[PDB]
């Protein structure tokens, strides 16, 4: 028999690496059309732990995400609970366009003031409000901390501020705010930054900090420092502190309206929502979004082949891909579109057939940037309306991701594309 | 990364057109004997409505 | 039901597929299918 | 554990890990063949012809069987165990086994032993 | 320690504790440390003394609930 110490040096006596490369793997020729379930991806080697693996991945060109995880825009997965947790987890959610423009509108609204660093247009209740008044706002708006304004409007004279504590025990609830509202409130001056601004609520071991001019400008409140420590992957904008929120609108005229009420709303990310994406009237409309909205990044699909992609692209900031008669299996449409688009630095969102771990980690592998879930994400507490709340359920699928990754030998996502790509990540086909 | 400019034109750059021709996926010898739900068809460009599609058939010959 | 209802269900549906396909008429997909235009993928079990 | 178990009068230790080709795993081949010379470890689990080749540098036996990772077994065991055999290294195949059939492909494909667990 | 005064609340699920001059819980109260106290503190190792609300507002002992 050979010797132990020659098993390394008779490695390389072999062709080729044992298992199959990507190229091999997707061959339309010889193994026909794939799914995620046709293939596995081969183990290699463990020389670091699952808790250094690094999840980040690209949605748009221009917008990064902590965990590569996007919740489908489906009347039943995703709205403005659903789309906050997602963020909030370190993932998005794309709110669904099946309502009107002003219900759809003010769901991203909602997402984008769950969390704030500056508060802009602070709620704010007028001397003469009665105490059942605040508390009536209270319910309607969800928030009880209220600063009192002379003229009852957002940026005039700061009197004072109301909270939960002060009318929590109120046995009259004719009083006024006035009486009712506390005297003497701890503000930092304008021009001040958010870091020196956080440092003196801090120190005041207050709840709210107001932003003065001695009128109201902004506010600060210690509940947005408890969201931010809760949730440190959370995906925000660096310059606002606010989650990013995503929305899902047609290619018709009528939606042209649509996006510019959902932008006005602080919309991040647009997705265009169509069964085929390669026609005249989306590829006009991705022109029409940038020309009039350029800060905005556009997903354009759904495309399953490598000439929709061409034609997207050259029109798109991100590329949404999955699709009886007419479609493509999925493991094999993620493939062929992605490498082509890949190439051109346009990340890729793989949509549909994504139930478990392994679908996740597959569709990755064959070049996808993010994965699209919105039959797991239903009939979790989060969705409109059981797997049980999305905040136990979304770290569980990260956990699971960097296992598989640790598995693989790849320390992040990025080098997993690079290893898969480089031939060094083997599969294997499965048969029946 | 490419240029989005240079899509459509390193498009060309590929041997072949994604997806399989009918001559390529009707092969007895390699994928053998199919049926309607064995394969699919592979969308493309979208520049017309739906209301445009003209559906005449020639039953026969003479018939149409 | 009624074949007045489901055979102009049937004429509809086959226009939205040739239209997904690029194609404006039965004689057009022939065409672009015989031509290598059209492309298929084989699908697994 | 090891040591303790070792005083019992322990023959062979079998590395228990869903992927045997780790720094930790074969650190601790290492360490069982320096502190306890006599006692023959089984190195494992692999499923490609690599992981073998880094268990067997460091191995007395090999265990072959592995939903997102991991091979069918009967792929698994001849790849892992054409290359495995040639060292003179007896490889088990773990999984998969519910019959005499099975036992009989898994040896036809290279194995040395067979293992069962839900049999 | 501030770390003590965090490992107490998980233990006992509240964070809401009196300081005692003798750690006794019918000692002589010197103040009483909360968790907006200790929520944001960047260091671990300080004392609750340092950290705990100098000035109590309480209640003399024989008064009706
Ligand atoms: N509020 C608000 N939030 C928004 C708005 N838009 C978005 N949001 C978001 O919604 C979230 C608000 O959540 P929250 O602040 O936890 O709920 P809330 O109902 O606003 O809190 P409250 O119950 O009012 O606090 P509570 O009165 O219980 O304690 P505290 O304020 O310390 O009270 C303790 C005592 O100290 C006094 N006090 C409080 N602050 C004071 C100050 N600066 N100076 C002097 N005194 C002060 C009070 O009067 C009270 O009696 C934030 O994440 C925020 O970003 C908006 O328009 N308004
Ligand atoms: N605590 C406790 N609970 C028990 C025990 N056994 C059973 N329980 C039960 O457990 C429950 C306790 O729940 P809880 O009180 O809501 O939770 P907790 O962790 O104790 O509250 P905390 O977060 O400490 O309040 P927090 O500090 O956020 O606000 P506050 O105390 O106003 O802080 C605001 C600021 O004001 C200062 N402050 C607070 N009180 C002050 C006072 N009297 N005088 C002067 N200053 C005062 C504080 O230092 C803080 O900075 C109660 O139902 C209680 O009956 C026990 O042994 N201990
Ligand atoms: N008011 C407020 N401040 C925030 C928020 N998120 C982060 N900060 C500030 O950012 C600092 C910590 O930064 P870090 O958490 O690393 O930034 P992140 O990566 O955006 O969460 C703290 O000093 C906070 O004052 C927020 O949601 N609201």
């Amino acid at each position: 028999y050979r010797d132990a110490a020659t098993a390394l040096e008779h490695l390389a006596t072999y062709a080729e690496k044992d298992g199959l490369s990507v190229e091999q793997l997707m061959d339309s020729k010889t193994r026909g059309g794939l799914t995620y379930n046709d293939f596995l991806v081969l183990p290699g080697k463990i020389d670091f732990p699952s808790s250094e693996v690094v999840l980040s991945s690209r949605l748009t060109k221009k917008i990064t995400l902590n965990a590569p995880f996007v919740s489908s825009p489906m009347d039943t997965v995703t709205e403005a609970d659903m789309a906050i947790h997602m963020a909030l987890l370190g993932g998005i959610g794309i709110i669904h366009h099946n309502c009107t423009a002003e219900e759809q509108a003010e769901m991203v609204r909602r997402v984008k003031k769950y969390e704030n660093g500056f508060i802009n247009a602070p709620v704010v209740v007028g001397p003469d409000a009665t105490v059942a008044d605040v508390r009536r706002m209270k319910n309607e708006f969800g928030f009880a901390g209220f600063p009192v304004t002379d003229d009852g409007k957002p940026t005039g004279k700061l009197q004072g501020i109301i909270t939960s504590r002060d009318i929590q025990f109120v046995e009259d609830e004719t009083l006024l705010v006035s009486e009712i509202m506390t005297k003497d409130v701890i503000t930092g001056k304008q021009g001040i930054n958010l870091e020196e601004a956080n440092q003196i609520l801090k120190n005041t071991k207050k709840g709210k900090l107001p932003i003065v001019d001695g009128c109201l400008v902004s506010m600060l409140s210690r509940t947005d420092l408890m969201k931010n420590q809760s949730y440190p992957l959370a995906s925000k904008s660096a310059d606002t502190k606010q989650l990013l929120c995503g929305a899902a609108i047609g290619t018709i005229d009528a939606d042209r309206q649509r996006l510019a009420m959902l932008v006005e709303a602080g919309l991040d990310v647009v997705v265009l929502d169509s069964s085929q994406g390669n026609s005249v009237f989306q590829i006009n409309m991705i022109k029409w979004i940038k020309e009039t909205f350029p800060d905005l990044q556009v997903i354009a699909g759904n495309v399953v082949t490598r000439e929709q992609a061409a034609s997207l692209i050259h029109a798109a900031d991100g590329l949404r891909i999955g699709m009886m008669a007419c479609g493509r299996p999925q493991g094999t449409a993620v493939y062929n579109v992605t490498q082509f688009a890949n190439q051109f630095g346009v990340p890729c969102i793989a949509d549909g057939g994504v139930q478990n771990i392994g679908h996740i980690t597959k569709a990755i592998a064959l070049g996808a940037s993010t994965v699209m879930m919105g039959g797991m994400l239903a009939g979790t507490t989060e969705s409109p309306g059981d797997k049980g709340s999305i905040k136990k359920y979304i770290p569980y699928l990260y956990n699971g991701l960097q296992h598989s990754c640790q598995d693989i030998g790849v320390r992040s996502l990025v080098e997993f594309r690079e290893k898969v790509d480089s031939g060094s990540v083997r599969f294997e086909f499965r048969t029946p």
